[PDB]
């Protein structure tokens, strides 16, 4: 209803209503539209927890710590 153009999800490819109609017009789901921009890892956001034995591997980890 006003304005109800399809735009598909560049993420998965999924033919998504956008205009006034649907809750989640850009894109099909929240996952979706944040995996398209690439700044999204398995982390949240930086990790804290780092030693112990082959733990958080981002720069210089070694056997030894
Ligand atoms: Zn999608």
């Amino acid at each position: 209803m006003s304005e109800t153009i399809t735009v598909n999800c560049p993420t998965c490819g999924k033919t998504v209503v956008w205009g006034e109609i649907s809750p989640f017009r850009p894109f099909c789901s929240k996952r979706c539209q944040l995996i398209d921009l690439g700044e999204w890892a398995a982390e949240e956001k930086r990790i804290p927890s780092s030693g112990d034995l082959s733990e958080s591997d981002d720069w210089s980890e070694e056997p030894k710590q």
